[PDB]
């Protein structure tokens, strides 16, 4: 009876195995655009993905993960609100059963069809497992998806999903360029928070881009054909793999833009 997104093991249940679920800096949150303070001291985000080396894509029974070789200082996030350099280790998405839901962060209570997370770890802690034990261990870049025009840079991802339909399936996924998933503007909101899945560790500097990317209805329909279950188990579509907004508590959301 492991965690998931269903009636009996979904987010309202997680606190039993992961009591930090009711903690002081949980994610995601609603971004109230009128209350977010413009912070002129915030730097432009530095997204250096020219040398990114993807290796593999994986269905872990909750999402699909595109994994990167983080053995060298290649694909790095720095600047913005961050001190030092954070290395890209994987990206994944959260999405809905319908276009009206699927994002984890909300903007003035607006839900997007999906949300892309690019997960980076702080090089001062040497690896991902040690970083998640530190309050400044991770930087997650969050990008909203809306349904409209296709995102050509997403299609290589959509086309491999047939090969990883069920939990535990993986595929070689080399030479994928995550620059093709970025919107034009790097204007962002930032706040201190957590992983949005168990173990829900309070180790994340969230950086959420204001500008969504557009993906086609056909692209997001192929996300919704994935399965939470393993090969040869009853079919449960992988949809609504999002945690709802959590209480902001004693936190300030800062805006990089006026
Ligand atoms: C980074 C992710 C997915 C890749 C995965 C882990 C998480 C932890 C939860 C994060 O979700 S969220 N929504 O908070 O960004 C995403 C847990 C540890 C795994 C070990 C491994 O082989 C792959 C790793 C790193
Ligand atoms: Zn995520």
């Amino acid at each position: 009876h492991h965690w998931g997104y269903g009636k009996h093991n979904g987010p309202e249940h997680w606190h039993k195995d992961f009591p930090i679920a009711k903690g002081e800096r949980q994610s995601p949150v609603d971004i109230d655009t009128h209350t977010a303070k413009y912070d002129p001291s915030l730097k432009p985000l530095s997204v250096s993905y020219d040398q990114a080396t993807s290796l593999r894509i994986l269905n872990n029974g909750h999402a699909f993960n595109v994994e990167f070789d983080d053995s060298q200082d290649k694909a790095v996030l720095k600047g913005g609100p961050l001190d030092g350099t954070y290395r890209l280790i994987q990206f994944h998405f959260h999405w809905g059963s319908l276009d009206g839901q699927g994002s984890e962060h909300t903007v003035d209570k607006k839900k997007y069809a999906a949300e892309l997370h690019l997960v980076h770890w702080n090089t001062k802690y040497g690896d991902f497992g040690k970083a998640v034990q530190q309050p400044d261990g991770l930087a997650v870049l969050g990008i909203f998806l809306k349904v409209g025009s296709a995102k050509p840079g997403l299609q290589k991802v959509v086309d491999v999903l047939d090969s990883i339909k069920t939990k535990g399936k993986s595929a070689d996924f080399t030479n994928f360029d995550p620059r093709g998933l970025l919107p034009e503007s790097l204007d962002y909101w930032t706040y201190p928070g957590s992983l949005t899945t168990p173990p829900l560790l309070e180790c994340v500097t969230w950086i959420v881009l204001k500008e969504p990317i557009s993906v086609s209805s056909e692209q997001v329909l192929k996300f919704r054909k994935l399965n939470f279950n393993g090969e040869g188990e009853p079919e449960e579509l992988m949809v609504d793999n999002w945690r709802p907004a959590q209480p902001l508590k004693n936190r300030q959301i800062k805006a990089s833009f006026k």
